[PDB]
């Protein structure tokens, strides 16, 4: 008999060490304590009571280990009695234990095969050979990942009676032979998975494959938590006429021969995912540029009223200028003081009548972008307010707003402007809109207490409270581009850019895969210039040659390599859907949820779920490796080969499962 709360231990020599363990139970919502432990050093925690396990798991980093000087040289600044406790603990209460960051030795059941790693600029590639211990976090075995810039120990283990291998390092330019990366010790009893590898989920895409394996392992598969990877493809811009970077001078609107494309290739990228995915490309729309096409004509202008909106932009404000409540000037003209163009108007436009099509409008996504894309750092109240309203209106009008994924609380506001006017996101609230989309590239914009949370607006820092901001992703594939030389030439001149498309590519791969294996469900910004395609030269991507637009190309480096690493569904969800998740996730934060397994007979037999009180405004999300007796009519979710996620309502009691089939230990 016994039980064990679900509280993972890691113990880190500072915050910076901790926070490569911390990020991945963070994103995964896995409740964690941090014990951090100087050179001088620090009692621990009550690893039990009576007949209760405080802790379900238990990561070091580095063995917490200082260089003392003299004789005593490198030690782990926890005492050998320490350690015995812990070790202790793991025997008593069925509890593993993760080591990264260590270098071989006995402790870990191998030796070096004596040498540091690679100096800068040499790879050496590392693969799960074994994932058999884990098999729910879904990593693909085999496939080669990089080291470059973490810093490892070619090991060998010395008794594979009691150590086992699950990931080696590939023979390279140092070493002639593959040798051991990541082990897992069974010590009469005591069950250890030891990483010969250092950990940086802060900048290593790798790093962030890795951490899967870990806590997979370190929690059986059994945790309060969730993993799911969202794929949103956002594109601004659209109806409007952007001036291309490259061939300087020239300007660029979508086609229908473009948007035909586009469409056809989204079941093509579906069928290339894995198993429960589900993706589709979602679109920020500007009616004005809807009514100045039709109006480019002498007979169209007189049919939209003479023509759309009009004005002259004022100068770009400084970044993060927060303007003055109450001041400004309109630019908006007076006479027009409500959407009055036909419809006849609208259907001018080849484009339009392209989105209406229900077929068209119901295979994409679709959020407002304001009307006439005025920026609004500094514009006035009443700017903003024709600015949200006209284009719901004109959304209403030509039927956008009845699609099967659209948004109809949230913005993407234009260049990511007026987020500091007050007097702006006041007009936003006065209609329908509460959430919008930031700039991850300004810090002011996130979320300054967890990156799972999104930013909040504030009288102070913003002219205004109580708007949500959800975190967005900025690529190479840049705003004013619609050609591979474009984006390059752009990604060269205001970057250390150098090299191909192929070569921008390669490190967006890289990046994107950070963010996506670091759960991250922020959007990725791109515009309607990146969707050219119908008669653009062909290129090739991961060996297929075709007419890819710049932005087909990103999502299929991103989406082939998702696939290499891991068999988990790509699930696309609407602006509203993922302003919803990503306050659902922020305010169960806030219930101090928790999880507890009983455990009979050296085996797991069931859950208990609390929080404070045992009530949350929130449903918690718990992970099953094994199918429960009965999910107790709550709402489930199990796409492709996840896990059981179960969304427990909690209401002023615990609830708990009964595992069908029990955990052995
Ligand atoms: C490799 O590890 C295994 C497992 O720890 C060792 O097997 C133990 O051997 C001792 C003495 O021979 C026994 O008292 C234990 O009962 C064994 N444990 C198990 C689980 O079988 C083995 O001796 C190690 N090999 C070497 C060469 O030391
Ligand atoms: C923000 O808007 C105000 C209001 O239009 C601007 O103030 C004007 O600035 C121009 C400079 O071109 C002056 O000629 C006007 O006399 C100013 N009017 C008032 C009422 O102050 C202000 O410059 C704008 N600031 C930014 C950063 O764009
Ligand atoms: C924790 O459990 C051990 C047995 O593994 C026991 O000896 C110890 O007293 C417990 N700690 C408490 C009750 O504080
Ligand atoms: C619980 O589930 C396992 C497989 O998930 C079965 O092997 C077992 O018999 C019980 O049905
Ligand atoms: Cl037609
Ligand atoms: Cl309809
Ligand atoms: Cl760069
Ligand atoms: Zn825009
Ligand atoms: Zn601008
Ligand atoms: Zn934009
Ligand atoms: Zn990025
Ligand atoms: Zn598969
Ligand atoms: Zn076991």
């Amino acid at each position: 008999h016994g039980s064990v709360l679900s509280n993972i231990l890691v113990i880190a020599k500072d915050s910076s060490a901790a926070s490569s363990a911390t990020s991945g139970l963070n994103a995964y919502g896995i409740p964690y304590t941090t014990l951090l432990v100087p050179q001088a050093g620090v009692g621990l925690p009550a690893l039990n009571s009576s007949n209760v396990g405080n802790y379900g798991g238990i990561v070091v980093a580095a063995e917490v280990s200082y260089d003392y000087g003299g004789t005593t040289g490198y030690q782990s600044a926890l005492t050998t009695d320490q350690w015995n406790q812990l070790y202790a603990y793991q025997l008593e209460y069925g509890v593993r234990m993760v080591q990264f960051d260590v270098y071989p030795g006995p402790k870990f059941g191998a030796s070096a095969v004596n040498g540091g790693c690679c100096n800068t600029g040499v790879e050496q590639l590392l693969s799960f050979t074994d994932t058999s211990d884990f098999p729910t976090a879904g990593l693909k075995t085999g496939a080669t990942v990089s080291t470059e810039g973490l810093w490892h120990y070619p090991a060998t283990i010395s008794n594979s009676s009691n150590t086992k291998e699950i990931a080696q390092f590939a023979p390279n330019a140092v070493t002639s032979t593959a040798s051991t990366a990541a082990v897992i010790n069974n010590f009469d009893g005591r069950e250890q998975m030891a990483f010969f590898i250092g950990f940086a989920t802060d900048w290593s895409a790798t790093s962030n494959y890795l951490q899967h394996a870990w806590i997979t392992w370190l929690t059986r598969g059994l945790y309060a938590g969730h993993r799911r990877v969202n794929l949103n493809t956002q594109i601004d811009d659209m109806f409007l006429v952007t001036d291309i970077y490259y061939p300087n001078g020239s300007t660029f609107r979508i086609t229908v021969e473009d948007m035909n494309g586009i469409s056809a290739w989204v079941p093509t990228i579906n069928a290339k995912m894995n198993p429960g995915s589900s993706y589709f490309v979602e679109v920020g729309h500007n009616g004005n540029g809807n009514i100045e096409q039709s109006s480019s004509t002498d007979a169209g202008a007189a049919a939209c009223n003479g023509g759309g909106i009009e004005y002259d932009s004022p100068p770009d404000t400084p970044l993060e200028f927060k303007k003055p409540l109450g001041t400004g000037t309109d630019l908006w003209p007076s006479t027009p003081t409500t959407y009055d163009w036909t419809v006849a108007c609208t259907q001018l436009d080849d484009l339009l009548r392209w989105w209406t099509t229900p077929a068209n409008r119901d295979a994409f996504g679709h959020i407002s972008h304001t009307f006439t894309h005025e920026e609004q750092n500094n514009a006035t109240y009443a700017d903003v307010f024709k600015e949200i309203s006209f284009n719901q209106a004109w959304l209403k009008q030509v039927g956008l707003d009845q699609a099967k994924w659209f948004t109809s609380n949230g913005i993407i506001p234009p260049a990511i402007t007026g987020l500091h006017n007050g007097d702006a996101l006041q007009a936003w609230w006065d209609n329908g809109i509460r959430n919008c989309v930031g700039d991850n590239t300004r810090p002011v914009l996130m979320n300054q207490q967890n990156a799972m949370w999104p930013y909040f607006t504030t009288v102070e820092s913003d002219g205004f409270a109580g708007m949500q901001v959800n975190p967005r992703w900025a690529t190479r594939i840049y705003y004013n581009c619609d050609t591979p030389a474009c984006t390059v030439q752009e990604w060269i001149d205001t970057s250390a850019g150098a090299g191909s498309f192929d070569d921008l590519l390669a490190v967006e791969k890289a990046d994107t895969m950070r963010h996506l294996l670091g759960l991250r469900h922020d959007g990725y910004m791109f515009h309607q210039a990146n969707l050219r395609n119908a008669d653009v030269t062909p290129i090739t991507v991961n060996g297929v040659t075709a007419k890819y637009s710049i932005f087909q190309a990103w999502v299929e480096t991103i989406v082939q390599e998702f696939v290499r690493l891991v068999d988990w569904p790509l699930v696309t969800i609407t602006h509203q859907e993922m302003s919803e998740n990503f306050l659902a996730r922020y305010q169960r934060d806030q219930c101090g949820y928790g999880l507890s397994y009983a455990v009979a007979d050296k085996k797991i037999t069931a859950v208990t779920v609390t929080a404070t009180g045992n009530t949350c405004s929130r449903p918690i999300p718990v992970t099953f490796p094994v199918a429960p007796t009965s999910t107790q009519g709550y709402a489930t979710e199990q796409l492709g080969s996840d896990p059981l996620t179960v969304w427990v309502q909690l209401s002023g009691s615990p609830v708990t499962f009964t595992l069908s089939t029990p955990i052995a230990l």
